[PDB]
DNA sequence: CCGACGGCGCATAGC
DNA sequence: GCTAATGCGC
DNA sequence: GTCGG
């Protein structure tokens, strides 16, 4: 539905969500407000009262009251006040730097560091992740058009294959479901030599190749199974530079790969629905495995999985393509 | 009334 | 020095 | 903040 419907309500709830997470450090209220915003954003009517909204799952008595106040006055008193509170709006703002969470944002604002310029002048106080997040603050808040995702995928798959043609790499996330834009790039990597029961340089060799061709420009964190960093598409003769983008690469054991691909393809809602059905059929599906449940509820050993299809086959579901996995 | 609400890889105080 | 907890992001 | 056992 068009934002013209309940965009004022949804924006208000998301704003309240951020202050719960970033200022109050109340992650479950942050998720409460988000869930309310999501269910409202799906509702195909311009909401007329708090009681109407309360019929939706995730909207309770308090959000109903807030909606009544927003509908009658066009604002929320509590939101206006915290909006103009110098310290709270600064803590909320600083968490938009990757690497700055609620605790670091609080500590910063406590000692007078409230803006990006303040952070710039205080690099001594920033860890490595935070410095990168600052350097790319604007680029990281930009979306990635799908054409650029295809160009990024071209490079990633080419260089992975060049390191060892037995690697398997899949770009997941909404991109794999067909999305016209993406927030980051999520790469799932495996190799036949790497199983649950089997090697500490499998991920490193791929990261190193991507750094040697100057696709990966920065590293946020790197271990033996997860890389989080920054990359940038190459520009040409006299064209403007592409923004820097967030990329993650995870190395998964071959026998857990398609459980990983399924899970990191999503959507979140599809995942829950698929996991709901799997239970109803006697299986438990997590990020790693699919296991049968005994009649006492006791989980058995993980079943062999060799494609996404196998998982659908186990739970008597027709294979669905990623484009039809929105829910 | 009252606890759950996701769990885990990697970076960076307490002994 | 080692170990575990915590912040962080996803 | 909302849900549900
Ligand atoms: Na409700
Ligand atoms: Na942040
Ligand atoms: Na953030
Ligand atoms: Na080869």
């Amino acid at each position: 539905p068009q934002e013209t419907l309940n965009g004022g309500i949804t924006d208000m709830l998301t704003e309240l969500a951020n202050f719960e997470k970033n200022v109050s450090q109340a992650i479950h209220k942050y998720n409460a407000y988000r869930k309310a915003a999501s269910v409202i954003a799906k509702y195909p009517h311009k909401i007329k009262s708090g009681a109407e909204a309360k019929k939706l799952p995730g909207v309770g008595t308090k959000i109903a009251e807030k909606i009544d106040e927003f509908l009658a006055t066009g604002k929320l008193r509590k939101l206006e006040k915290i909006r103009q509170d110098d310290t709270s709006s600064s803590i909320n703002f600083l968490t938009r730097v990757s690497g700055i969470g609620p605790s670091a944002a609080r500590k910063f604002v406590d000692e007078g560091i409230k803006t990006l310029e303040d952070l710039r002048k205080n690099e001594d106080k920033l860890n490595h992740h935070q410095r990168i997040g600052l350097k790319y603050f604007g680029d990281f808040e930009k979306r990635i058009p799908r054409e650029e995702m295809l160009q990024m995928q071209d490079i990633v798959l080419n260089e992975v294959k060049k390191v060892d043609s037995e690697y398997i790499a899949t770009v997941c996330g909404s991109f794999r479901r067909g999305a016209e834009s993406s927030g980051d790039m999520d790469v799932l990597l495996t190799h036949p030599s790497f199983t649950s029961e089997s090697q500490p340089k499998l991920l490193h060799q791929v990261v190193e190749q991507l750094q040697k061709v100057h696709f990966i420009t920065d590293t946020l964190s790197k271990g033996e199974t997860k890389f989080m960093g920054v990359c940038q598409l190459p520009s040409k003769n006299d064209e403007k530079e592409y923004p820097h983008r967030r990329i993650d690469i995870r190395l998964i054991p071959k026998d857990q790969y398609y459980c990983g691909v399924l899970y990191f393809t999503g959507s979140d809602i599809f995942n829950k629905n698929m996991r709901a059905h799997a239970l109803e059929k006697g299986f438990t599906i997590n990020e790693y495995t699919i296991r049968p449940l005994g009649v006492t509820g006791v989980a058995g050993e993980p079943l062999p999985v060799d494609s996404e299809k196998d998982i659908f086959d186990y739970i008597q579901w027709k294979y669905r393509e990623p484009k039809d996995r929105s829910e």
